[PDB]
């Protein structure tokens, strides 16, 4: 199935399986954390919904999903703040009606060096013309790539289907590209530098949790083992 | 200006500028793996002068690129010479070590692993000596990126050409090309991973001054 899809066909599915924007409750420096804790965790419940529609992912065993999600929710949130924030320079969109700069990141100890590694990601998909398309690719990357070196015969036929799946999105990457007019060298030095941005995010999500830390596998199985009824 | 290199005197000079397998000092595992590391540091400076393209950035960014990258570049440099080894890393020709022998050092065994799959990881793509000098100068030049940073990228993408070269050299189609390009890519992914953890273990148990002190010599 995922792997028969075009990559016309691939985008279709990944821009119609994308999850909604969602709001903060309808503030002060105190009470910024327990909301942004609180729209992470909404958006969590979306993010399960999105990534059973990541064409392959549900080839996969449930101990599989819940490994991929474990390793990669994280990344996946930043780089969906970083493309809302894309049009709000010096500025995070964390919600509509919750933008942030850097001096409200001040407040909570431990997070402006953070704030300022997700700014200067959203100044360089700013400064790329970063397209809707290409986040989506870029996001079903992450959920397929970030846990798959930390996992049997089963094993070794689910780790060659999440490449198989994960070729086609570059696929589907670089016919976008194409698409747009770039020539094939430029196809491929705009593969790279958007490759090369996902080592920061991965960098990005190891600082945030240790942050994170400083203040889940069963709740994913929940979420991602429904039944059938 | 190191921009007007073809892909294959690109390839060259990486290759020329590898540096040497450094021993372990003996004739208390960590403190020999300290040792080695810091000893092997030197030789990466070295090595990173004669990355095409590096010496044109000030000395300040010099210094940012290699503080931000040097434990990603061992890494990297580790995981390619215990290929041939399954279930070890080979840190130095007399310092083969196993899981249990990492398991030793509290807080090391679960990254021990990472390199292992890694290096396994590159046995299965069976990754090619000049795709690897590819991949540690882009560890070198896109660690810490984040008019210099101008050329930084234009450096960064020279290397992608070259790798697309190298791939095309070998008669891959070009949709195997941009494939394996990326599955390389994504790998340095995870090797900002290990690193990442590793700093966290190593700090567990300034850079910038003793870097400067390197490059005088
Ligand atoms: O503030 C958060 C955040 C807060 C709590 C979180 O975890 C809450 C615990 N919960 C456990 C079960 C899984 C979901 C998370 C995660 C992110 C967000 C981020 C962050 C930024 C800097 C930093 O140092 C740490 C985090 S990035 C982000 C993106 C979002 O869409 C929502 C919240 C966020
Ligand atoms: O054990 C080390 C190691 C030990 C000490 C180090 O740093 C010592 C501090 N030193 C201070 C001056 C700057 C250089 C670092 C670095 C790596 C190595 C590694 C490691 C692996 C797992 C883990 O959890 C932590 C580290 S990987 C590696 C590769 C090498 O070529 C050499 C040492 C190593």
């Amino acid at each position: 199935l995922a792997l028969s899809l075009t990559a016309d066909q691939m985008v279709s599915a990944l821009l119609d399986a994308e999850p909604p924007i969602l709001y903060s409750e309808y503030f002060s420096e105190a009470s910024m954390m327990g909301l942004l804790t609180n729209l992470a965790d909404r958006e969590l419940v979306h993010m399960i919904n999105w990534a059973k529609r990541v064409p392959g992912f549900v080839d996969l065993t449930l101990h599989d999903q819940v490994h991929l999600l474990e390793s990669a929710w994280l990344e996946i949130l930043m780089i969906g703040l970083v493309w809302r924030s894309m049009e709000h320079p010096g500025k995070l969109l964390f919600a509509p009606n919750l933008l942030l700069d850097r001096n409200q990141g001040k407040s909570v100890e431990g997070m402006v060096e953070i704030f300022d590694m997700l700014l200067a990601t959203s100044s360089r998909f700013r400064m790329m013309n970063l397209q809707g398309e290409e986040f989506v690719c870029l996001k079903s990357i992450i959920l397929l790539n970030s846990g798959v070196y930390t996992f049997t015969l089963k094993s070794l036929e689910e780790k060659d289907h999440i490449h198989r799946v994960l070729d086609k999105i570059t696929d589907t990457l670089i016919h976008l590209m194409a698409k747009a007019g770039l020539t094939l060298q430029q196809q491929h030095q705009r593969l790279a530098q958007l490759l090369l941005i996902l080592s920061h995010i991965r960098h990005m999500s190891n600082k945030g949790m240790e942050h994170l830390y400083s203040m889940l596998s069963d709740l994913l199985l929940e979420m991602l083992d429904a039944h059938r009824l």
